[PDB]
């Protein structure tokens, strides 16, 4: 149908027809008459599956062959989304097996929605390992990703009454297609036991035995025949495990007590939480895989060479046990001496920070360390006392600067600081975003910077124009390609040439017009599978990601008052129509959060049935959002709400995808925003609020919410309305602690950004009412999107981290 | 090679070839350079299943379009063992598999050996269920086999110091090829709640939820083109099972103690012990499965008709809730009167019983069904008092029949008799050879005999001669083949021809040849595995079946010190060298039968080092029986040792095995021995002993051990060398317990058959120093086997209790 999706041939149709009837009866043992859609779907995974076969043996032979440097990336998130339509836009299979699917008299759209996410992460770093692996691939780098192969996911999210309500994500429950279990590389890791001292020095012994079993996902780069792997680690009991009736059998169903280890991905991504199974996961990947990699590498005695073929990207401080259990290995059981050891695992590693926030970083309690991994103490110590003579040499006499730098934190309970740990550790150490790189060196890390400012970098985050144009928005790559081809889609950066378009008449209607029919497939999407009904020529005003009291879904509520208020107050006025979308998870633990999604329903309660509103404005909670669900709406969007507090939000990918999609961006000079308007151009984004400085300066002065209650009457009567119940008539005081919380103890500045950002908004409504200048920005957006490609980001930690070169070139079909 | 094993023509050797390729590169992800023996043996697994597929698909419709009676076996063991071979036996693939591997490089019998026994079973009972799902396939009836997908089956035996250690049994590590899970029939399983009495009936209440999920295994038919279906429930958490971050992980981890149920087997077939774990696991496969029927029968209103389209075969008592299963269903679901639900539930199901040893008998403390199953708890009254309304009315003022009869046994804890449960809920009751039955009649039945006499019936058991002898022993299948043709294999009454070549010098020579080489090929299988050393020319003595004080391995451990004590007393007299081989698992809770390997092994280790002897006397324990095991050592006994306590073991069906593959029998008048015995000539069996009869003369007048260590002084060395720790010289009284028993209190009476045991073995070591007439009475045992085949079980099943005609009639390939 369309021409990006690639040839469909009548030699390839008919091959992938007889290849789908071979599966549905000798894989799935179904034939046509008592096929399910389910089977039909598995059919075609297999099908699809097959292709990518011949060219994984291949290019790992040839990494074999060539032997180059080999990237392992490091996370214990990998969400992934689906891999059925993605499979086929990176093999060029798309419009062949639509086809083939067709004359088979079924619809291919409805089977790739049988498939189950993969939603191995949280948020934006699970997201963002996903878009890495694409793009390494893509640039034909020798690239590994590692980590957990979780039996449940994130929790799929029901909303009941108005409140989030967690459903177990049991995504293997019908098989995983793309997975291939690989018990013959099968790795033990270590727990508990004690360290014992001898001539030829430290032994851990004693210590209870947990398998490691891989399993390997192919993983495709775009159309040039290369397809790496992404191995993630399952646990599993010794069979001699705790090995009378009664003692037998307790004995085997204790062996769940082991294999607990990868059952559930940790849905925390606010606040850190030291328990004990979380540390026993981030042993559990780091130690299988740190045994697969010099496995690998003896493969190819001289540990000199060691990090000229290895290097260990570390996905936050989650894997950070990666620093002392390579020390462990190249120390205690390779007899190598300190010096040389800690020179190989600094060559090594690097570090890369995703947040400022105090409350989500590591710092371990001493007590959990000495009790599962005794030996892996006594090395941390080590490194921190060498560590801080060091300080000591370069800074003589400051002992304050001693104690601000240690990795041991004293107080109450001693703890260590994982964050300080990878920064000694690692000979790079970079944060997302240019302002959030910049931050690290003035503010939580200013100590380390003045020691070693060589270790300090930026990587600006980047996302995979595959998933996040091509195979989502496929109408818009088209009409794009019809303009300046299809080379765009791996350089991102030739979307430059669409500038030339934006006074083209028909470009113009084309954009519109693509946008239009996303909307309404959205609109369709809604009424279908949830029964919501909503207007198709309002503005889709969309904020999708995780909720945080930092990320101010909040400030968007009151905004949502504001207009339903102004409503009520003159009915006969003319507004711009708005249908308002807020959708993401809240931690299970954080009460917060969770009361923030009630407030938002709520108010959709209220507004969606008043009559004299009518369809000008509609409040709408997504639901259950998740990489297909961002794969859905966000092509539908007309404005993307950008809103954290300055110098809350790292980066933002979110961001990205809106933009390269054809939304406007309302938001403040944050996390990447800032490079996004640089890039746009500041005529060309909605920008509002306190930057960084002004931030800081209200934080000197001290913040004082009652000083903007008490001068803007339009917030005074929304606070009113939700302390009296406004929006709770049977629960007066449901929303008691947001307004206390508002008015008392807001970290995050809601009412401080309230009266700028409303006046913004009424600027984008302004806009949204001439359609031909609301387009001509979005192309402007659109043509500017190239550097935040996660391919641009991966050539950079490529040359600048790494020490490797991208290619571009194919390997043989 | 050999003819029995069928064709290996150029077209099908070709496409083995070519789909073996396929597999390991598709199916497995390898190629030639990296591929692992494992992935060798699965690249033919799923080559061979393949063949499999079409025949299961058309088996499974021609049931849907011809709607003939179905049978269901409700089992909670199915020891199937390999599947591998038994499929290219029974498909006529194993000489085109064996030239397709042979010329790709592969041995085939090297690859055979890395598959996982399915052992889902403890012995006899499991293994019966096996032998009968293969000859109702081969029979041509619509057959189904239900049982329960244990995660760990029947543990690993490992002998440390000569004493049993378990290991779990891991078998599905690796994957399973043979299986197809379909979860598309998931079905809810019901447990705990309460019963609410409504106007229209009882209502069961207030429950928790386990899922249960079908995994469907081919059995196919001898060369018939039928496939039928094993199914085995495997058992889920709902996804809002049990469903704060640490209570939220918590909610997901505690999803174990749901799926528990299916976790593994029960390994105690001794002593029934009523654990909670058990129960559920019973009521889980009944209740899943009922469903199953149920749905099936609508899908052909009108349950007067069930019966005539479902038969219900209940093996031993272990799915008795069946029974109150189909009640509950009929009267609380669909509504029907209880005396039409009865009607239906009675001409619907029969019972098997396997034991007359009391201890073995299920009784249910009723706490344990209140809480649990309290809707069944109360079917089972009213069972009870309408049963017990007739018995009263049949024999009235007979006050003591009323409470022998009674389903509910009072006592310190109340109890349910599922046995009791069984005979009143079915109609037909049979016991497993013809002394068993009778002994059900006279004794523990006698007062239901009495009431319903109709009822009772016997089915002597019955092994596949497929496993048992074209499988296990292909050298032997051929020679009687070059004789009588192949229609034997489906029909074993035809060795009955083989008699007029009992004196055919030719046939006799290659009778003993195929012996000898079976002999050599076990005694290096031991060398290679083990590191044992055998004289493949002595006579191979063995005893292979679970250890249990009824199956008296102390009476052999007896005659192995006898003999030892004799040869020690006169060193330069001749003597009948023997290798004495005795193997099988002992439950982990019973002791004596722990005591009696380690006895095993103590006698080897004082007996096999000793000089005198030489290699004229040597005892193995053979470490970790099981049905692959089985395959290779009963096709090189020469002497098969069946010598349980008259009256003790209803069957046996090892000693038909022995019996197959031209062993020689020792044995008591006990179980199917008799019928045995009958069929080759007391002449062709080596009988010895008590008869049921002298056992019940003996415990009238009291069993004094004493007696009889006091008027035989061989008898008392043995006891005195215990004693004094001969055979535990660094703990002298190990043994104890043993000889305490064996003198005070032994309920099988080892010593009063010693005597008689001695001399009859005497009997055997005389016939084989002419190899010859040894080899003429063999003859005699292989040409009279054939009324121990399950086929011919199988048919009195189908003609006399399930109301079905058998057929040899092909399907269309
Ligand atoms: O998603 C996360 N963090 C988590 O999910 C998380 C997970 C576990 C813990 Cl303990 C803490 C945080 N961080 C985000 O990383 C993105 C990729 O760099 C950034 O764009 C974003 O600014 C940041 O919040
Ligand atoms: O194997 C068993 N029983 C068990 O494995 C068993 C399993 C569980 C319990 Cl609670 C009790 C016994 N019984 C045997 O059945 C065979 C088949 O009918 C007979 O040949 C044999 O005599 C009998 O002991």
């Amino acid at each position: 149908q369309i021409s990006v999706r690639g040839l469909a041939g009548v030699e390839n149709v008919t091959e992938l027809k007889k290849n789908f009837n071979r599966h549905l009866h000798f894989t799935l043992v179904k034939d046509r008459n008592v096929a399910t859609p389910r089977d039909y779907y598995f059919a075609l995974a297999h099908t699809v599956r097959d292709h990518l076969v011949g060219r994984w043996i291949r290019t790992q032979q040839h990494y074999y062959e060539k032997d180059p440097k080999r990237i392992y990336y490091l996370s214990l998130e990998f969400y992934m989304g689906r891999t059925l339509q993605n499979t086929m836009v990176n093999l060029a299979l798309e419009n062949a097996c639509d086809e083939a699917t067709y004359q088979l008299g079924l619809d291919m759209e409805e089977l790739e929605e049988i498939e189950e996410d993969a939603g191995l992460g949280n948020g934006g770093l699970g997201r963002l390992a996903a878009c890495f692996l694409d793009s390494m691939a893509t640039l034909g780098l020798a690239a590994y990703g590692y980590g957990i192969r979780y039996e449940f996911g994130i929790f799929n999210q029901k909303i009941c009454g108005g409140w989030q309500m967690e459903e177990a994500d049991d995504w293997l429950r019908y098989g995983n297609p793309w997975e291939k279990a690989r018990p013959e590389f099968t790795l033990p890791v270590h727990f508990y036991g004690r360290v014992e001292h001898t001539s030829q020095g430290a032994k851990w012994v004693d210590t209870q035995v947990v398998l490691a079993m891989p399993y390997d996902t192919p993983v495709p780069g775009y159309r040039n025949n290369v397809v790496n792997t992404m191995r993630l680690w399952s646990a599993k009991a010794p069979n001699d495990f705790n090995l009378n009736v009664g003692g037998y059998i307790q004995a085997v169903l204790d062996r769940n007590l082991a294999e607990n280890i990868s059952r559930v991905l940790y849905p925390n991504d606010n606040f850190f939480e030291g328990k004990e199974l979380r540390l026993k996961q981030e042993y559990f990947v780091v130690a299988a895989t740190l045994q697969d990699i010099i496995r690998r590498f003896k493969s190819s005695t001289n540990f000199d060479a060691f990090p000229d073929k290895v290097a260990i990207q570390l996905n936050d401080t989650h894997p950070s046990l990666a620093i002392p259990e390579l020390m462990r290995v190249l120390v205690d059981l390779e007899r190598l001496d300190w010096d040389k050891a800690w020179e190989v695992t600094v060559k090594t590693c690097a570090y890369t920070n995703h947040t400022v926030l105090p409350e989500a970083l590591e710092r371990w309690p001493v007590h959990l360390l000495e009790t599962l991994l005794p030996r892996h103490l006594q090395i941390i110590y080590e490194i921190n006392q060498r560590f801080l003579n060091r300080v000591a040499a370069a800074f003589p006499g400051d002992v304050d600067r001693l104690r601000r730098m240690s990795l041991v934190e004293e107080g109450a309970v001693k703890r260590i600081n994982m964050a300080h740990l990878c920064i000694a550790g690692s000979h790079a150490v970079n944060g997302v975003a240019r302002i959030h790189s910049e931050i690290l060196k003035k503010t939580i890390f200013k100590d380390f910077y003045e020691l070693e400012p060589h270790k300090f970098q930026n990587k600006t985050n980047g996302i995979t124009p595959r998933r996040w144009l091509v195979l989502c928005n496929p109408g818009l790559a088209e009409i794009i390609a019809e303009r300046i081809g299809e080379e765009y889609i791996s350089d991102l950066d030739q979307l430059r040439k669409l500038l030339s378009y934006v006074d083209d008449e028909a470009f113009i209607r084309d954009v519109a017009k693509v946008k239009q029919e996303n909307k309404l497939k959205f609109a369709a999407y809604l009424e279908r599978e949830y029964k919501v009904h909503i207007n198709p020529n309002s503005l889709f005003d969309v904020q999708v990601k995780r909720i945080h009291e930092y990320k101010r879904q909040l400030l968007n509520c009151l905004h949502v008052i504001t207009l339903y208020n102004r409503i009520k107050k003159e009915p006969n006025k003319f507004v711009v129509p708005r249908t308002v979308m807020i959708g993401g998870k809240a931690a299970p633990g954080y009460h917060m959060a969770k009361m923030i999604i009630k407030l938002i329903t709520a108010i959709g309660d209220v507004v969606n049935h008043d009559p004299v509103v009518g369809d000008r404005l509609r409040v709408i909670f997504l639901e259950n959002y998740r990489v297909s669900l961002a794969e859905k709406v966000i092509p539908a969007a007309d404005l993307s709400e950008q809103i954290s507090t300055a110098g809350t939000e790292a980066s933002g990918t979110g961001n990205m995808k809106f933009m390269l999609n054809g939304a406007l961006t309302i938001g403040t000079m944050d996390g990447a925003n800032v490079e996004m308007a640089e890039e746009a151009g500041e005529e060309n984004f909605f920008i509002f609020g306190m930057r960084v400085e002004d931030v800081d300066r209200l934080d000197q002065r001290g913040y004082n919410a009652q000083e903007y209650y008490d001068r803007i009457p339009e917030l005074r009567q929304i606070i009113e309305q939700l302390s009296s119940g406004f929006f709770s008539p049977k629960q007066p005081d449901l929303f008691k602690d947001i307004v206390n919380m508002l008015m008392h103890h807001d970290r995050f500045k809601v009412f401080a950004d309230y009266e700028e950002y409303v006046k913004c908004q009424e600027r984008v409504s302004a806009l949204y009412k001439n359609p031909r200048e609301w387009t001509r920005m979005v192309i402007r957006n659109i043509a500017t999107s190239g550097k935040f490609s996660s391919d641009r980001t991966i050539a950079q930690y490529a040359r600048e981290i790494w020490g490797v070169e991208p290619s571009r070139q194919r390997l043989p079909a």
